[PDB]
């Protein structure tokens, strides 16, 4: 394949002749472009710096692994990848290229209000694509509407690209470091408040604020989530607080789906152990204009072993330059 250049932003960009009309979208940087071999309108992320430290390197290695890994509707896959690069001495640029989605779930909030029906379509994508994710023993951490890809037709993708501690769950603000993937699931519970009422539902200022606002919902931990916390300074903290009361869900989502208020109550709970799951959440009565277990499919078994490897720089680089030679594009 033959390359060309230009200069989009202060940033070079060198990709082959298919990706056409390349158009600056974000900021590693993005630019979006048409593809000539297949038709489509795509995206175009050129990693910046990919190999500059141990850091860098292993985290390019690391989104690459995770975006060959995964093949479903509601989570971005990649086209294609490519480096201007005919050999491992000369490989330091890495480019990923995915579909062109509409917007993110961020601009339909504040620019539309929508529908129960919409709100039902979307958070079932959601959980459609953490079920996927989930099963594959992969917990995404930093899911909020900026990281939400929607089409005109309202059909969504799970990206990983508006405060990140508003969606984040309280066991990672207190920094629980034996959370399990259900913090995820917190997350889906204040986007869907959030798409109920176009506010947002914890906007705190800092940790501590946050968390203030958090239990004046859901209440002060009781007596069997107490016995569970293992750092006597949190345990201290939350024993300092003044006892507030659990609200009741249908006193702050009024007029809201008697269903939807019922699925909230089980997913913005303090006790992550009692935290529903993606998969018990897309059985439940609120999505039964859409549930089908037989199209809800998990994923093949990801290996990250290279997670508790210490390698070098170049180690990295070299993985990374094989991940790069050996993709395999998908079908049209
Ligand atoms: C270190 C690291 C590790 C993993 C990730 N990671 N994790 C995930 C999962 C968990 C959802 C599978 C996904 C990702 N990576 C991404 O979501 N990467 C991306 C974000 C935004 C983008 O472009 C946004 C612009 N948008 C594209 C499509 O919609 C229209 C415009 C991208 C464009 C092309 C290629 C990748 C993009 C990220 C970083
Ligand atoms: N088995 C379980 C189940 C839930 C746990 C958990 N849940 C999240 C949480 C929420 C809160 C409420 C704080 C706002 C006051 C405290 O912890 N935190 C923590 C935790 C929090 C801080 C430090 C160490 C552990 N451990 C948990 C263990």
């Amino acid at each position: 394949p033959t390359f060309y250049r230009q200069e989009l932003n202060k940033t070079i960009w060198e990709v082959p002749e298919r990706y056409q009309n390349l158009s600056p979208v974000g900021s590693g940087s993005v630019c979006a472009a048409f593809d000539t071999k297949t038709g489509l309108r795509v995206a175009v992320k050129k990693l910046s710096r990919p190999f500059q430290s141990i850091i860098h390197a292993k985290r390019t290695y690391r989104e690459l692994r995770l975006l060959k890994h995964m093949k479903h509707e509601n989570v971005i896959g990649l086209l294609d990848v490519f480096t201007p690069a005919r050999s491992l001495e000369e490989f330091n640029d890495v480019y990923l290229v995915t579909h062109l989605m509409g917007a993110d779930l961020n601009n339909i909030v504040k620019c539309q209000k929508l529908t129960d029906d919409h709100v039902q379509f979307l958070i079932y994508q959601i959980l459609r694509g953490l079920k996927y994710i989930h099963s594959a023993d992969i917990i995404h951490r930093d899911l909020k509407p900026s990281n939400l890809a929607v089409n005109e037709d309202c059909e969504l993708k799970i990206l990983d690209f508006v405060a990140t501690r508003w969606y984040r769950a309280p066991e990672i603000m207190l920094n629980w470091m034996h959370y399990n993937q259900t913090v995820d699931i917190w997350s889906v519970g204040c986007i869907m408040a959030e798409l109920l009422t176009g506010r947002t539902l914890f906007p705190g200022t800092d940790h501590i604020d946050q968390l203030k606002l958090i239990l004046r919902l859901v209440g002060t931990p009781g007596a069997e989530l107490l016995k569970k916390i293992s750092s006597e300074s949190a345990r201290n903290y939350i024993q300092s607080l003044t006892q507030m009361p659990k609200m009741n869900f249908a006193n702050v989502f009024i007029g809201a789906n008697p269903l939807a208020v019922d699925l909230l109550e089980k997913m913005l709970v303090l006790d992550s152990d009692k935290r529903i799951t993606a998969a018990q959440a897309l059985a439940h009565a609120y999505f039964a204009q859409y549930h089908d277990p037989d199209d809800e499919p998990v994923a093949d078994p990801y290996d990250q072993s290279f997670e508790s490897r210490d390698l070098l720089i170049d180690e990295w680089k070299s993985l990374t330059y094989d991940e790069v030679i050996s993709f395999v594009p998908p079908p049209l």
